[PDB]
């Protein structure tokens, strides 16, 4: 592959369940794809605050079970990446 910065990942089963609900089923995804799909899952389910759309409340949604937090701001990039990595493996 041309892009040295790309990340290929294999989601854990429950992350795969989430991704399949919003997107295509694949063996391997890229990290940028996973980020995009997670955001669109949030949009599709309206997990954000309508009057503060950069805040997400996900407790007891599948997303909250995966991330292990009840809520987060989309500005919290370290948190979002680290939680995502806790839900997949990077491909060798
Ligand atoms: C002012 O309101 C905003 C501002 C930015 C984001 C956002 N920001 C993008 C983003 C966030 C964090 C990282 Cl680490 C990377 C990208 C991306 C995203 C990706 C993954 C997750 Cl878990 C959540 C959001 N993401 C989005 O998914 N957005 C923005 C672009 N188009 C959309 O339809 C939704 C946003 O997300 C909602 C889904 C809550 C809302
Ligand atoms: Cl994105």
């Amino acid at each position: 592959p041309a892009s040295e910065q790309e990340t290929l990942v294999r989601p854990k089963p429950l992350l795969l369940k989430l991704l399949k609900s919003v997107g295509a089923q694949k063996d391997t995804y890229t990290m940028k794809e996973v980020l995009f799909y997670l955001g669109q899952y949030i949009m599709t389910k309206r997990l954000y605050d309508e009057k503060q759309q950069h805040i997400v409340y996900c407790s007891n949604d599948l997303l909250g079970d995966l991330f292990g937090v009840p809520s987060f701001s989309v500005k919290e990039h370290r948190k979002i990446y680290t939680m995502i990595y806790r839900n997949l493996v990077v491909v060798n």
